[PDB]
């Protein structure tokens, strides 16, 4: 098994790597190994996730600049538009999508934590024109070494901008100059790429530590208010890839049942993977070989999908919304519903792509609109068992974060002419 | 639409913005609008204002880099003596213009302000040493990241010593990577002076709205002894400029009315965009164009100058603090106004170049006499009405900061012979 | 004079700085003195402290990506592999008998310039486990700025084999951006270990200072403890070469004794020379003539080896940090042995040329194995004696490291079959 495993496409060895850990926890829950998987498997477990999130800030810093000085000017504010505008949206339907499941299932409706009404006056502070400015860095250094990845894309966006118009200047000094500096950061996208694709040879053992403690562990508890929240959740992606991809597909002349069919080498690797920044070489490459996009649209707009344009991830915070407030004994109102139609939109905008990052999100949105949990409240009782099934819908939450990553390249691409169509046909 | 706007000459747009905005604030003070102007208009002078910080650490780090490469090391060194010791003495003699001039206004006298006097009475020196030391940076990233002036200066001087070092060595291999290192600051540098110029496009807008919302707030309340207060600094800044940069030209031959007719573009760029490292463009190109300076002079003197020397934010802040302490009904002896001084010219040095950061930086130098910012506190009372003249404050502040910085670039040059005499003949 | 100043050999000056140090300090404490030197004489050694802190991140970051980036999976054959196995292998045992001896002889046990019990007091440490997955940055810029070190030595060690594995892509644009990126940082390596010059050339009045206030506040017993970690580093070596490679060579069917009676010519010159580089000629004429070792593999095995193989170097940490932890007062635990031994090898890996690295490369320890060296706790004090009695260990951890590179050379060789047994006869 030297080179036998190494070899072996990383896809399939990722495939297999979830089943043989979801069986696994299974026997280990089984045989009562719990406390076992918790403390000797699981470190694998925590070694990937903690390497997936190296892979986020030098992989959206030195990749958007290359995307965005890759391109003219005036196509990249013409594709940005188009693609901000898709994907604001489509994350807007999305969280609509996740609120109408979650009111059809009745998520969290006989939950019994003995509390009767909580706390729902708060529902309102969405401060909006202040995140419209917090998208500006008071500080680009500061924003990179704290992790925010919203204020590093607008910084790294605004850099490439600047460079591609350096590269046309008369002076020979600042054109090699600027040229210099975006063949650094172009050997950072690529060296990040490269040690992404290495990682992932990794990934089919933190992928099955994971999934083993997640099935040893919380493998029991999925019964109830759990099974019918995964349920609502895994149904309203399913709605959402079904309706809203397949629409937007139809109105433009892309055959839906195709792109799926084409996509299902990057959904499958965000789907084990749970990271669709983690995923973003299989992403960039599915939407150049299969697809056709041409370098100058995928290169910019994936990049920057991979971060702020997560359907999913709106569609899981507005279903999980919902639950935590039905389980304190006060669901939401229209005034709610629309307030979480904005929060949970400029939350997935913000949310970086990592495993897990939909929880403290969502615990964000929660600490919002309304419910506001103390480490004892009631609400916090309530969100607590939601990180129990962290993972078994952040698997989904993923991959539809991904495909709406993918099936907006492609919309962009099939207007502005630059879909191979060759490929698309069979 | 856009593009007659985008090519109508900033510079002669910015200034129809600030007037605008004061005709603005007058009408919203009249008809009582500061709320809605606060809620409407105000948030695009924030997002000029975050634009503004975004360029401060990425351009002084770079720009200096650069400048401290391309000279010398020993040129370097003369032109960093001589430059030091001319800020160090325009800024001591513009804290004690602005002691003398807080003197003769009796600021801060009939505001009967509370006396609350009971425990910010103890005056102290600053721990110059300590400061001496904490120039040199702990750890040179985390000094980017906290965004701190000082240090991060004096890693980029010796760094681009150590740059000019290298390039010298009679391999190849590590003269190439020097070169190479080098020009990735360049094509920084050059990068962020085309931000900056987007940004300083943008600024008529940005300028708009923080005058505008300043004129509609505080267009009424500086009618009492605060009125002292614009008078007091506005003197000071005006006779500064009339005393001190006008006798040092004509020490060293440089006539100072030709001076300040060279100087217009920076000065009225300055006084409206309220920011030096924003202005810095606007300088750097006076001082190669009409001033006639080496590009190894300027291109240097200019970055370093930009944030050490200010000459206009430490007679800001002695007059400042003048009026808090007589506010509260405190004097000030004839020698703790050595302290003072001391303490006016170590905080103008480690200040931010950007808008409103002496009020910020003002604390740094109430401490030193004594004064506690305490809630509460007749001191935070006065401070108050300080945070509110801010604007015009800091409007003329950065004007004379920036004329100060050309006045010694200009200085510089001249005793280095490197001024070119031909451009200041009629 | 000067002139003079910056021509004595670095390290010996470091010596009359410590001894000038001590007699000056004891002076000053006999004839009380101890606040004028801890107030004018004192923060000369506290700016040393601030400029050696100010080039541990940099000369990380920088000189592990060019170092590892010379030892990669892709451009490593079988000789490679084999050598760089054994040279890790080695440094990683170096670095646990130089603990082990550390706690044999008990050094710094009666140093007594710790403040007391506790400031932090058992520190809560984390679990073995905790600590090995905490190698890993969930954010490499967070790991650069708030200082930590095996989170951006590992980061900088991938960053450079995925490099490497770039420059060997049939690509030209990927491959010319490697090259860049390689570049940029080969030139900030090279910048630091100028600036580190720089840097030790202040460093005897540094020191001097440092001891000087140490002696005058508190009789410490310099000569002491020193004269036992001098005794307990050469006893580490002695046993370093005899186990380590007599054990090695001997596994590896070499006769120990007919090695070291061959490689006497190269030790005696690296002991004398004291610089290993320097001594390079005449290790590979000893591997070359009495090894027997063909020139295909020393010409390939000693060059790299006198750079990343620093067994001695490797050792004088481990004795040095255990001097350090047990002198401020609070002894070394095996989550924190542990650490240290991960970060002198994956230092190691990257060692920097020049009279000086042991003295960073034990700031680096200091703060990656929790005990901050910092301006003005007794870290400092206790790490500036051993700076002092640097350029006695220098003589002796030299000779270990050729005596390794040799040692390495030779069973590389047999592990190969290319020994001319023909000179290992009688
Ligand atoms: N980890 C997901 C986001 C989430 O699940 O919150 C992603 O990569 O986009
Ligand atoms: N506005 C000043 C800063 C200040 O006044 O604090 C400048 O020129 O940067």
């Amino acid at each position: 098994l030297l080179r036998r495993y190494l070899d072996y496409p990383v896809l399939w060895k990722i495939l297999w790597g979830l089943v043989l850990g979801a069986v696994f926890g299974l026997i280990a829950g089984h045989f009562g190994y719990a406390g076992a998987v918790k403390t000797y498997i699981k470190p694998f477990g925590d070694l990937f996730v903690r390497l997936l999130k190296m892979l986020v800030m030098p992989i959206v810093l030195a990749s958007l600049v290359v995307g965005a000085a890759s391109i003219s000017p005036a196509r990249l504010g013409r594709v940005g538009v188009k693609i901000v505008v898709y994907y604001l949206a489509t994350s807007a339907m999305a969280v609509f999508f996740g609120l109408i499941v979650g009111r059809l299932f009745n998520v969290g409706a006989n939950v019994n934590l003995g509390s009767g009404t909580g706390k729902a006056i708060e529902a309102q502070p969405p401060s909006l024109v202040q995140t419209l400015l917090n998208i500006v860095p008071t500080n680009p250094f500061a924003s990179l070494a704290k992790g925010e990845v919203l204020p590093v894309i607008f910084f790294a966006i605004i850099l490439g901008i600047a460079i591609t118009y350096l590269m046309n200047r008369n002076e020979e000094r600042v054109r090699k100059s600027a040229e210099t500096l975006l063949r650094v950061f172009d050997g950072l996208a690529e060296a990040m790429y490269l040690i992404v694709g290495g990682v992932m040879q990794y990934a089919p053992i933190g992928v099955f530590a994971l999934i083993a403690y997640v099935m040893a562990e919380q493998g029991v508890r999925v019964v109830g208010p759990l099974a019918k929240v995964v349920g609502a959740v895994y149904t309203g992606l399913f709605l959402q890839i079904v309706i809203t991809y397949f629409i937007l597909l139809k109105v433009f002349g892309i055959d839906p049942i195709k792109f799926i069919r084409k996509a299902k080498d990057a959904m499958i690797t965000a789907f084990v993977t749970r990271s669709s920044s983690g995923t973003l070489p299989v992403t960039m490459r599915v939407a150049e070989e299969e697809m056709g996009v041409d370098k100058g649209i995928f290169s910019f707009t994936l990049p920057l999908g991979a971060t702020i344009n997560m359907d999913g991830t709106a569609l899981y915070q507005g279903v999980t919304v919902l639950f935590v407030a039905n389980a304190i004994g006060h669901p939401l109102t229209l005034g709610q519903q629309l307030v979480v139609v904005l929060t949970a939109v400029l939350a997935s905008i913000g949310t970086a792509g990592v495993p897990g990052a939909g929880a403290i999100m969502l615990a964000m949105v929660l600490q919002s609109v309304g419910l506001d949990l103390t480490p004892g409240s009631p609400v916090a009782l309530a969100y607590a068992m939601i990180l129990g099934i962290d993972a078994i819908l952040d698997m989904g939450r993923t991959m539809v974060n991904v495909t709406g990553d993918l099936a907006g390249t492609v919309i962009v691409a099939k207007t502005e002419k630059e879909l191979d169509e060759s490929k698309w046909i069979s």
